[PDB]
Parts: C-alpha cells; sequence; structure tokens
C-alpha cells in the first residue's frame, strides 16, 4: 500500500535520527511506536475533508483508481508538523528540560551535598515514652554506622514529660545523637516560612495531645522542610531505612538542590516500548550546601502545603484521590461543611472522621445508610437503617454489625460494643491517611514535581535513544533524585525502571 510505504520509510528516517548509532536494528519497538504515532498524529491533524480524501486514496476510490499515497498537503502536514514534533520529543534536549518550583534541573554536577550529616524526626504520642525501643535500636545502629558523620533527631519537648526529656537527652549523649527541639527554636530568628511550618507542626502536635485531630506523622511531614532544621547540608531519612554496605563519597553533586527519592514502574506495551510511571517519595530527602537555591525549593514546597492547610474544603473538593471523593460525598462531610460553613481546621476534620468510627450510629450517620447496609448486610436493610439513623437507634445498628460478625465469621472481632469499635477502627485507616498524605505528605509535596513533567504524552522507557536527556524522567533519574547520592535505600517506592 502506497500510504504504508511512505509511513514506513518516513518512520525509518526518523528512527535513524533519534536512535544511537549502530543500534537501529535493536529499536524495533521504537519503530513500531514511531509508525503508530505518525499515523495517529497525522489523522488528528487533518480536516474532515482531508481525512475523507486519505480514505479514498487508501481504498483507491472516489477521484482515485488505485490505492495512492498522500496528497501533497497531507504530506506537508506530516513532514513539517507531525515528524518534527515527534523528533523533538525523542531527541531534543529542550524537551527534557524539567523546571520544578521555578528552578531548572541542571544536567551538570551543579549542587553539592554532604552525604554524612543525617537527620530523622520522632514526635512521641505518649508523654512517658520519648521513643519506642524498636525505633531506638534503629537509630542507635544508624548512628554507629554513620560514623564519622553527624546524626540528628527532631523531637518536641512539649510532647514529653520531664522524665522522658532527661532520658532522651541522656540516651542521645551516649549514642552520638544530636537532638533538635522544635519547641526550642526562636521563630523570630527564623524565616517567615520556617515560622509557619513550625507553628503548624506545633499545632498538629498540640491537637494530638488534646486528642482533637492532630497527627505526629503530619508534623514530621512539615519539619523536614524547615530551613533551620536542615542546616548547612543534610539528608532526611525515615527512621527505619537501612544503611548501605559501601558508603558514597562524603560530598556528592547533582543537578537539583533538593533530591527526593524517586523511581518508576514499567508496564510492558508489547510491540512498543514500555510505559513508565514515576514514583516520588519523601522517605529520603537530600538538601544542598547551596542554601539560596535550596531556599527557593523548600519555601515553594512549604507555601503550597500551607495553602492546603488554609483551604481544606477547596482542596478536598479538588482532590482526585478517590478516598477523598468518597469522603467528599458522605452525608457526614456534607453536614460537617454546613455546620462549619466550609471554614475548618484539617484537625477538626480528622477529629470528625475519627469520631465517625466510634460507634455504629456514628458510622451509619456519617457514611450513609446505603453504605452501612452494603458493608454489613444487603441492600434490603436500607429502609430500616435509614429509619434507625433517623431515630438514633444505636442498639439496632450495633446488632446489625454484630450480625455481620457471625455471618462472615469474623473471629478477630468480638460482639461486644468494644469489639465493634475495634472493627470500625480498622476501616478508619483508609479514609484517614489521605487527610495526612494529600496535605503534608508525599503526594501533596510531589505535586510540584508531577506538574513539572505534565502536559505531555505518557512517559516511556526508550532503551536505545541517541539523546536520553531529551526524556524528562531520564533527567530526573540522573540529576534530580537521591539515587546514587545517599547512604540509604527504601522499599517504599519502586526502583528506577522497575518491571
Amino acid at each position: 500500500s502506497p500510504v504504508n510505504k511512505t509511513l514506513n520509510r518516513l518512520t525509518n528516517d526518523l528512527l535513524k535520527e533519534v536512535v544511537e548509532r549502530g543500534k537501529t536494528q535493536k529499536a524495533q519497538k521504537l519503530r513500531a511506536y514511531i509508525f503508530d504515532q505518525l499515523a495517529r498524529r497525522l489523522e488528528a491533524s487533518l480536516s474532515q475533508e482531508q481525512i475523507n480524501d486519505l480514505y479514498n486514496r487508501i481504498r483507491g476510490t472516489g477521484d482515485y483508481t488505485k490505492s495512492e499515497s498522500f496528497s501533497e498537503e497531507q504530506l506537508k502536514i506530516l513532514k513539517e508538523k507531525v515528524v518534527p514534533e515527534l523528533k523533538r520529543e525523542l531527541s531534543d534536549l529542550s524537551n527534557g528540560n524539567v523546571n520544578i518550583l521555578g528552578l531548572d534541573v541542571s544536567r551538570e554536577d551543579k549542587y553539592a551535598f554532604d552525604t554524612t550529616n543525617i537527620f530523622s524526626v520522632w514526635f512521641s504520642n505518649n508523654p512517658a515514652v520519648y521513643m519506642p525501643q524498636h525505633v531506638k535500636t534503629q537509630v542507635e545502629k544508624t548512628a554507629k554506622l554513620n560514623q564519622p558523620g553527624k546524626t540528628r533527631i527532631v523531637f518536641s519537648s512539649l510532647c514529653l514529660n520531664e522524665t522522658a526529656q532527661i532520658d532522651f537527652q541522656q540516651w542521645a549523649k551516649e549514642n552520638n545523637i544530636e537532638l533538635v527541639d522544635i519547641d526550642s527554636i526562636d521563630l523570630k530568628s527564623v524565616s517567615e516560612t520556617d515560622a509557619q511550618l513550625l507553628n503548624l507542626a506545633k499545632d498538629e502536635l498540640g491537637a494530638m495531645r488534646k486528642g482533637k485531630g492532630g497527627n505526629p506523622a503530619a508534623a514530621s511531614d512539615l519539619v523536614r522542610w524547615v530551613d533551620v532544621i536542615i542546616g548547612e547540608s543534610s539528608t532526611y531519612i525515615d527512621i527505619d531505612l537501612p544503611m548501605n554496605d559501601k558508603k558514597v563519597t562524603v560530598e556528592v553533586h547533582s543537578g537539583f538542590p533538593v533530591l527526593l527519592n524517586m523511581g518508576s514502574a514499567l508496564t510492558k506495551d508489547g510491540q512498543q516500548p514500555a510505559m513508565e510511571n514515576p514514583a516520588f517519595n519523601t522517605d529520603m530527602i537530600a538538601y544542598s550546601k547551596d542554601k539560596e537555591a535550596r531556599r527557593q525549593i523548600i519555601e515553594g514546597v512549604a507555601k503550597k502545603i500551607i495553602a492546603r492547610y488554609e483551604n481544606c474544603a477547596k482542596y478536598i473538593e479538588e482532590s482526585k484521590n478517590e478516598e477523598l471523593v468518597r469522603l467528599k460525598n458522605s452525608p457526614g462531610y456534607k453536614l460537617f461543611v454546613e455546620k462549619t460553613d466550609g471554614k475548618f481546621d484539617l484537625c477538626t476534620l480528622r477529629a470528625a472522621v475519627s469520631e465517625a468510627h466510634q460507634d455504629a450510629l456514628s458510622f451509619a450517620t456519617f457514611f450513609g445508610a446505603e453504605y452501612f447496609a452494603k458493608t454489613f448486610a444487603t441492600q434490603e436493610l436500607i429502609p430500616v437503617i435509614k429509619e434507625a439513623i433517623q431515630h438514633q437507634n444505636q442498639d439496632l445498628l450495633t446488632s446489625v454489625i454484630e450480625n455481620h460478625i457471625e455471618k462472615q465469621h469474623l473471629n478477630d472481632y468480638p460482639k461486644t460494643p468494644d469489639g465493634i469499635k475495634k472493627l470500625l477502627k480498622s476501616f478508619q485507616g483508609i479514609v484517614y491517611k489521605p487527610l495526612v498524605m494529600e496535605f503534608s505528605g508525599p503526594s501533596a509535596v510531589s505535586s510540584s514535581w508531577v506538574e513539572a513533567i505534565s502536559g505531555r504524552s505518557i512517559p516511556r522507557n526508550f532503551e536505545y535513544l541517541a539523546e536520553p536527556m531529551s526524556q524528562p524522567l531520564r533527567v530526573l533519574q540522573h540529576y534530580a533524585c537521591v539515587s546514587g547520592k545517599a547512604n540509604f535505600s527504601s522499599d517504599n517506592i519502586p526502583k528506577w525502571c522497575e518491571l
């Protein structure tokens, strides 16, 4: 077919220009991808009238007697619009430029990092315990292995008793650990944005103390971005990350002043190269000795987190997290929003979602009657659960869940009203975690990174490109993440190009 031959020899021309020299016969997948893209993008660029002429040209119908190749105006759109754009995507360094929070990723070793100064965060939820022994052994082992360097731990003394405070200070002097009290930082000596983060973290820990929705993992999320806690150059790690066998040089360099942990998952696409989905995480964050460039990134991260704390209702409306969409449409949330008039603390919301899982009537009224029936019985109980919510029949609804425990033969959950609380609390985790992760945690933080590589065709792992650094993900992997730049590893996200 004439049109086929043109698309094929056009494909082959493009392949030879974007593929490593000598490796064109290893790029059969890219060849299939270029051909497929040339065809789709051309049709997507033609008018209906031009699409109808091509159909007649391929069939050899209409003004045509035999199957013909493209009309010249079709060939121009192909050669001048379609082919040059696909070339740019495969082969142009400009297409690989990544700009995060107003700063380019250098393809150079532009920013220095101290790999030996490490810090973690532990905010205790029990004023008598300053740190669980399980966590203590992790830090102790990490501190000894991070020698000769420094190992710091961020804590909050207002969350501990005098006994716990003295014993933490004592444990640390004995274990080469510097302790950083966030309640001991003069916020007037500190940047406006650092002041905001620290205040926000204290309020979270304060609401935790009063059991009014606060959360220590959220406070840990905040303080990692605080400039004064980061100091001259440091790497945040989660307290449970293993140290590597061989350490990397005490100084390393990369092309961005803030290195998150990153990877990608590959799904095979058959004859065509694999789709690649990047994963971003804050279990490991390296910060540069360049403090002016780092200030630009961490303040941007902070301002955006603060934006979400200041407009909870708006961001929950706008989230595409499906657990937040379930929450957004629950009767409980709608009543919660009309009572607060849309103006509420994130902590107030968490507290409300926590109280929903306290008894059956709460759970029934908050997440609806239809859900209750489907979770613990069938649709047919709907009219009865609706009238039970409306008359606050606590006992009925406990009985129905108790009935669910025996029918589905749930022997880790007693039929005591306490056993119901246990069962409800096991469900809370899935509607509660996004009220930490989507505001202060990795998904919220990673927004800036995801935006930076957005508005494009779905990334792919093109094995044999002449110019890898035209692909944003390849720029990210080599110049914008901790991979190769830290003495720690993690299972929390895939490795790069993990199958």
